[PDB]
């Protein structure tokens, strides 16, 4: 695919309450989370500004969307985000057609409702605002987290 494997932790991740109680679906940072452990990836805790905090410390940066998409396609975790004056975003990237040729697809939940969410059909540049849209960081992890195709 070969992002199968963060396309099955996202579904899985939607359903989940990483804060109990609080459904991923509602809550990006929360299910953010809930993927990486899926995938035994180590994050920075905390809501959608900590967690971008943290990624900006540690994590290799992407130059741009179609980076984003290429990096998932080939099996890594990629997660866009952007701190707000009160409340940030954060998404994973998947592979798959950038819209307007510039905004990767994504999985995100969010606190906001609709708007906000995004089971793989939106693209970042859907999701967010076209005043942030463009300001986004894309972060991937240093480690492909999907394994070799099915041997038989």
């Amino acid at each position: 695919s070969l992002d199968q494997c963060i396309v099955n932790a996202c579904k899985n991740s939607w359903d989940k309450s990483y804060l109990a109680g609080t459904p991923n679906k509602d809550n990006c940072s929360g299910f953010v989370q809930s993927v990486a452990a899926e995938l035994g990836v180590p994050m920075p805790r905390g809501n959608a500004n900590a967690m971008v905090d943290g990624l900006e410390q540690s994590w290799t940066k992407l130059a741009s969307g179609a980076e984003a998409a290429q990096k998932a396609a080939q099996g890594f975790l990629v997660i866009a985000g952007l701190k707000g004056r009160t409340y940030g975003h954060v998404a994973v990237v998947i592979s798959g057609p950038l819209y307007r040729q510039k905004y990767p697809m994504c999985w995100c939940g969010s606190i906001a409702g609709a708007v906000g969410q995004s089971q793989g059909l939106k693209s970042v540049g859907q999701v967010w605002n076209r005043t942030d849209r463009d300001r986004l960081n894309y972060y991937v992890y240093s480690l492909a987290s999907c394994s070799l195709p099915r041997a038989s």
